[PDB]
Parts: structure tokens; sequence; C-alpha cells
């Protein structure tokens, strides 16, 4: 690992296995950071950087993140209860924005207001928090120590009532609770820009855990079926307030098949037995919610676009073991509209809907690879699958996931 | 001096109005593509060109990249921008009537967001609603457009060709009516106007990611004209007295959808004294004769009622912070001539709160309000430098001012502005 920043980014529509790779690479990092997004889960980490199992790794929450403070401490207190010493190893930018209870409520209210046109958000208030941020009415970590916090909070609620009508919300109770958490948060708070600048100047190795994934990027994803932050490489630069020159590696986490959860287009979605098999074998459902994910074939048209935006220096191909039982595996290699090859990935979703997907069909290996520890142990047709992806995308696969465990990662170089 | 293949960025380093236009003009001569990556129509530049008959012509740019002044350049509006389409075409048509060809050389990302008439209206309504706590926005709808973008209700360039555009537009109006009450707005007339602009815009529309990727892979020189400035950055500026885009270097990466590895040069535009427009603290602000002198000699008035500029000494605590975030490869020191009449010049070198040295720049504005500013006092040069064309010509104490800034920030000054005229610059290296 070089001095400077190594980034782990999700390449598709999330749930690729970023947390797993971060836990692995954090063994070689001084600092593990979140740069954007809010609380969404990885395998017990949600808001906290997934590198904290390394006892000596420091966790940092950047200015680009939106933080639901009660959830942060529920997460922290649980980790500590399990025996992990986190409290002295966690720093939070005083410029991070605050997700409030009413953000979570109006997230759902808007989704209902949309009816059939709903996005399928996680209902965690992420969009409303980022919209308040853009408006500059949003509250930030430093406001927790500002005597005007209650007045500003009340006005925020009043504005949501105007927009969405009355809803039940204990405004004064929520204010009281947040200020109570402020006392617990105080020791974690830092000036983010100077913290990161000092780290980089000192020759530290910084590992950045991207949230969500590229096709959920507010600018470059399948808008409006996206999250409300930059999930892509620019979000690292902005979210941590660092120079682009500090970025040394950008690892793209690419699942061996495609998933998305929530609404929007999905060109290689399978609505029959393949999709069901990927869902079951790949355990593609929410850990607490049971929220089942849409599944389909690997889509390298998506990956070509993803690579164009993020500029991956290498790939982590994940969940390859989920395909161990397949006789044949399809991989999307092109989109056509009206018999004509499509350039790049379309911004217009009605154009995307006209796409006829072109597939390669590759033979399966029909072998359990979950105990493979080196590239040479892979079955020939698994090797072929890896090479097919590399050759198509022009980026080498550096890491292969063959099971959920920390140990089930094959390092190729 | 040749520009490198890849991306050169011009960024404002303070609170705007530094004087970015002249450097963009200088660097556009060595650019293939000139791009806007974020922000809206607050990048007003006028470039005055002398022709082969010795006559001067003034060309005005705002949404359009100023590098169009180079007739061989292509202009690009990135995905991260918010576009008021009526303004865009007013700007374009004004230039073409003056003989500057724009159509055919202008490309617009189909993922850029649209600033609508109702965004401008509610910008104002919110500002009124805030009373004494107003931000001092330019009332151009920029915040409301970025808020709608974050909500994912906002409309993008591709929607102009979408059969559901009228229905979606109506729903957006309806939402603003719920939040702010009914204001006068000709919804159906506006829809019609936008469908008309859509046909004018059709030839310009491009897939932004592909356009830029192909440009970079074919070795093009891309100049990015940053809008606003670092201390107006949504994340890193004096929030809430900031704009609603990333004005910092990350907004280039996001706004153009490129790899950070494509960034080659990042020039920070640092005015020789500090100005602010809008509320909140201003550590080096002068409310007496120095501030009045800076305002008059620097012509720091702006073009809109209520936006006359607050003026103060150069603040290098601000500039250290700005440099940390943006990673400048060199600096453009502007309006150095505005100090030509000063006997002594103060420069902020440190902040203290409660006797202790603040490190970096404080996120909390109540802490910022408490800062005790430490100043260096430098001797003036008391000579007119506005006809200087080479570094050697500078008076010793102007040289000393430059060097003081360099040594403090650890970044060299490459370009010095010594007047408003197109060629009133000194290139040091
Ligand atoms: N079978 C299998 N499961 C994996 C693998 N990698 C990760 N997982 C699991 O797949 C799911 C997605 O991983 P996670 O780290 O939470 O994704 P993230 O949101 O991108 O951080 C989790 O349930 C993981 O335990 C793999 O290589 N094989
Ligand atoms: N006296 C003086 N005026 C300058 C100088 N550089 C730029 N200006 C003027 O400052 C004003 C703001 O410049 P502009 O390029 O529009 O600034 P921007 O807001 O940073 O993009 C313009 O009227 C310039 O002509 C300089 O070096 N000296
Ligand atoms: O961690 C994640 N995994 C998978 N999808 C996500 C995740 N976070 C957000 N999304 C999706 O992003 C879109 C917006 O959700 P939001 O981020 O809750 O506003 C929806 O399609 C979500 O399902
Ligand atoms: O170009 C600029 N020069 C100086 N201040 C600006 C500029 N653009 C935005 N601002 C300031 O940024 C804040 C937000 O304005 P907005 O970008 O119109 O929303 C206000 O304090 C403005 O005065």
């Amino acid at each position: 690992s070089p001095e400077g920043v190594t980034v782990v980014l999700g390449a598709q529509w999330g749930d690729e296995g970023k947390g797993k790779l971060v836990d692995i690479l954090a063994a070689e990092a001084d600092i593990c950071a979140r740069c954007a997004g809010g609380n969404n889960a990885g395998h017990a980490f949600n808001l906290l950087p997934s590198g904290l199992i390394n006892p000596e790794c420091t966790a940092f929450i950047g200015s680009g993140v939106v933080v639901h403070v009660p959830s942060l401490f529920n997460e922290l207190d649980t980790l500590e209860r399990k025996g992990l010493k986190v409290a002295g190893r966690l720093l939070v930018s005083d410029r991070a924005h605050l997700v409030m209870g009413f953000h979570q409520i109006v997230d759902g209210l808007k989704e209902v207001e949309l009816g059939g046109s709903s996005i399928g958000t996680t209902r965690k208030g992420i969009g409303p928090a980022y919209s308040s941020k853009a408006s500059r009415s949003g509250l930030r970590v430093h406001h927790l120590f500002d005597p005007t916090f209650p007045a500003k909070f009340r006005k925020l609620v009043e504005g949501r009532f105007k927009r969405y009508g009355h809803f039940e919300f204990d405004t004064e109770g929520e204010i009281e609770m947040y200020l109570a958490f402020a006392e617990r948060l105080r020791p974690f708070i830092v000036d983010g820009p100077t913290f990161m600048h000092n780290a980089l100047s000192s020759g530290k190795r910084v590992l950045v855990e991207g949230a969500n994934a590229l096709m959920l990027d507010l600018d470059y994803g399948t808008y409006p079926f996206v999250t409300s932050s930059s999930t892509s490489i620019g979000g690292v630069v902005s979210g941590l307030g660092i120079s682009p020159f500090a970025i040394k590696r950008v690892v793209g986490v690419i699942k061996a098949y495609t998933t998305r959860v929530g609404g929007g287009p999905f060109p290689t979605e399978d609505l029959a037995t393949v999709g069901e098999t990927l869902q079951e074998v790949g355990a593609e459902y929410g850990t607490v919610t049971g929220r089942r994910r849409r599944c389909g074939w690997l889509d390298l048209v998506v990956m070509k676009y993803s690579t164009m935006i993020n500029g991956y220096t290498s790939l982590n191909l994940t969940k390859l073991d989920v395909l161990d039982g397949f006789e044949e595996i399809k991989v999307a290699t092109g989109y056509k509209i009206d018999g004509v090859e499509v350039e790049g990935f379309p911004a217009d979703l009605d154009r995307l809907a006209k796409v006829e997907v072109q597939y390669a069909t590759l033979p399966g290996w029909k072998t359990d690879i979950s105990n493979c520890k080196t590239y040479e142990e892979f079955p020939e047709n698994a090797k072929a699958y890896i090479k097919f992806i590399e050759d198509y995308l022009g980026v080498k696969v550096q890491y292969v996931g063959v099971g959920p465990g920390r140990d089930q990662n094959v390092i190729i170089f």
C-alpha cells in the first residue's frame, strides 16, 4: 500500500462487498475514512468506517457525510459492548451534516406522494438531509454546541410541515435528545481538513470506504433512481477536502453478477429462476429488514461506464462463489437500440428502456471455490471468467471474493 | 508557455471576485477545450479584444466558458452545472451579434440540471423569509436548483426532450407552492418557452462522460474555469454563507466525471487584499478608511443592488486553509496595483481564540467571530506598477510582498495582475 489515499468504490448499484475489502485492506492503513453518504449497512458497521477491527486503525467521518447521531452511538455502543475499543479511535468532522428524525419521516412522505414514481429510498432521511444541505438550512455537527440549535431545529420542522402537511413529531423531545448526544460526541470532533492534511503530510496511509455505488451516483447514476450524494471518486476528493494528487489507488468493487434494490432500470435483471437462484445463493436480502434484492447477470456495459467515471486502478471481483453451481453464465457485453450499438450509458431512461442486451455465454466451472486461497487453485473456467472481465474492461482484477469471510479473499497481485 | 495534456484548473481561493477572468483568458490560448464544471450563472467575465485595426471589442460571458474567446476552442458545460437556459441563449445571441461564433463550438452535458423561473423566485422568497439571517444569495435560483437536484425531483437537460416534461414541471411548481405559498407564475407559458429552447439546444447536447473521456484519451488540453471560490464551497466555506455547489477541486472531478489522475495543474486566484459579499464574520474586514480605499481603488462595487463588497486586508490564514483543500500548484496574485498607494500593508498571519492559536479555519462562525487576528505589517512600494510587464520591473517592496505570500503558503506565485486591462499581467515563470 502506498503512502496517501487508497479508495474502495462500489462499481454497480451497491452491496458489492466493499465493507469486506475495507476490513482486509485496513490492516495496512493508518486511517479508515467515510467521505459521503449516510447510514447503510456492511458485514456491524453502518456509519462507522469498516476498518475498525484493525485495533490500530483510526476511523474518520468526513465533512461530506450525513450523520444520524442517535444511530451513530447505537452503532458505537454496540461495537464496544462486543469488546471492540472504538471510542478513542474515532474522529468526526465538525462540518458533517446532521440527519434529523423529521428527515426520515419526510423521506417516506415524499415517497408516498410520488406513488408509482417512487424511488425506493431506504427511508433513512438521506435525501432530505442532502436537500437541506444544498438549501443551506441544514444543521452540521458544530451546531450541536450552538445556542441557536433549538430555534433553528424548530424552524426546519415548520418548513417540513408547510411542504408535507402535519405529521406527528416530538420536536422538543428530539431537540433534548440530540443535545444530550452532543456531550458524548464532543471528544470525537475534529477540524476535518487539517486532520486529513496532517495525516497526508506525515506520510500516513489512508483507506477510504466509498458508500453506495457508481450507478447510484447523484450525477452519474440512473437518475432519479440514485442516492443524493456523490458515490464516485469526486466524492472522495470533496468529502475529505483533499487534493486529487493524494489519490494513489482506486479499487472498483465489482460483483460477479448484478443487483439493485429499490426502483429504477436494470437491463440484465432476471425475473425468473436465474434471479431467484442468485438471490438465494447470494443471500441478497436485507439483514434486518429482509428486503429482497433484484438480481441479474453481470453487466459489463455498466462496468465500462463505471470505469470511465471512476478510473479504477484495479478491480475486486466479489461473490464469484455464488456462480459455482451454474452450468452457463451470461455476461452483458453490449447494448443495441434499433439494431444499432449504443455508445456509453444513456442519461435518458426511456432510451435505456429500448435497449436490447447483447450477451456472451461462458461455461460454468461447477466447482466449490470457497476454499480457494490462490489464483492457481481456481478452476479453469473461473480463471476464464476473470480474464474475460479484465480483457473487456482494460483493468486487472487484483482481489477475488469467494465467500463472506475475511479470509475468503484471493490476492492476485 | 505550453499547457499540458489533461486538465488545468483555475480556482478562486477566497470569497470570490478575485479576478479569475484574466487568467482564464491567458490560459485559454493554450486550451483545446474550455469547461464549466459546477455552479450557475455567477461567472460573469468581460474580455476586451484588440483587432488588427487597433479597435477594442468587449465580449461578455457567464454560463458560457470565457475561453470561447479563443476561436479554436470548444466550450463544454459539465454535468455538475445548473443551467438557466433563457440566460444561456441571451448570452450566446449577444456574443454572436458581436461576431463571436458560439453555436458549433458549444457542447452541453445532457445530465446538467435546469434552473427554472420558479427557482429564482423561491430563492428570493426564502431570503426574505430569513430576514436578518439572509445569506445574501444572488437570487439566481442556484440554491433551489441544487436542492431540487439533491431531492432528485430536479429536471435535467435530457428531460427537455421527454414527453413527461410538462407534467413533471407542473408537479415541481406545485411542490414550491406547498412550501412557499402561491406566487405568480405562468406555468404553461414557461413550459412552452422551454420546449422552444429545447430545439435550439438540440445541436449542443452531448453525453458528458463520453465527451470528456474521449477528449482526455486523445491528448486534449482541457481548461476548467472554476466558478465562485473556495470560501463559498458548500462543504468548506463559511456555511451557511456559501453557494450550493462544490467550488473546490473535488467539484471539478465530480462535475466533469473524470479521474483525479487527469488533474495536472490547479492555479489558485488570490487577490492581494480580501473581499466578501454576504453575511457572517470577516476577520480582516476594515470598517474605516482602509476598507473605503480598497473598495474605491479596487472598484469593488459589483453590478447588483445590495452586493457592494466588504473589504479587508489579505488573510493568509484563509489562504492556508484554501491551499490545504485545493492543493494549488501555483498562485495568481491579482489586483496587486490596488495597493500601490499604501504606506503600510497588513497581512493576517494567525488567528487566536482565548489566547490559543487556532489551527486551520473554524467551522463554527461564533468561534470565527471571536478570533483575535495576528498581523504582519509590510512596507508599501508607493509606486504605480500597472505598466509592469516583467518581474524584474517590480519595486522591491512589491517583490517582498509576493515573496512573503509564497514563503507563508509554500506555493509559488506564477502570475501577477497589475491592472484591469487584458495584458496587465506579469508572468513570473
Ligand atoms: N458468498 C459470498 N458473500 C460475500 C462475498 N463478499 C461479501 N459477501 C457478503 O455479501 C454481502 C455484501 O457485502 P457488504 O460488505 O455488506 O457490501 P457493501 O455494502 O458493498 O459493503 C454481505 O452479506 C457479505 O457478507 C463473497 O465473496 N462471497
Ligand atoms: N485594478 C485591477 N483590476 C483587476 C485586476 N484583475 C482583474 N481585475 C478586474 O476585477 C474585476 C473582477 O474580475 P473578474 O475576472 O470578473 O473576477 P471573477 O469574479 O473572479 O471571475 C474585473 O472588473 C477585472 O477587470 C487587476 O490585476 N487589477
Ligand atoms: O447501501 C445500499 N445498498 C443498495 N442500495 C442502496 C444503498 N443505499 C442507497 N441505496 C439505493 O439508493 C437509492 C436511494 O436511496 P437513499 O440513499 O435512501 O435515498 C435507492 O434505490 C436505494 O435502494
Ligand atoms: O461570484 C461570486 N462572488 C462573490 N460572492 C458570491 C459569488 N457567488 C455566490 N456568492 C455568495 O455566495 C452566497 C450564495 O449565493 P448564491 O450562489 O446565489 O446562492 C452569497 O453569500 C453570495 O454573495
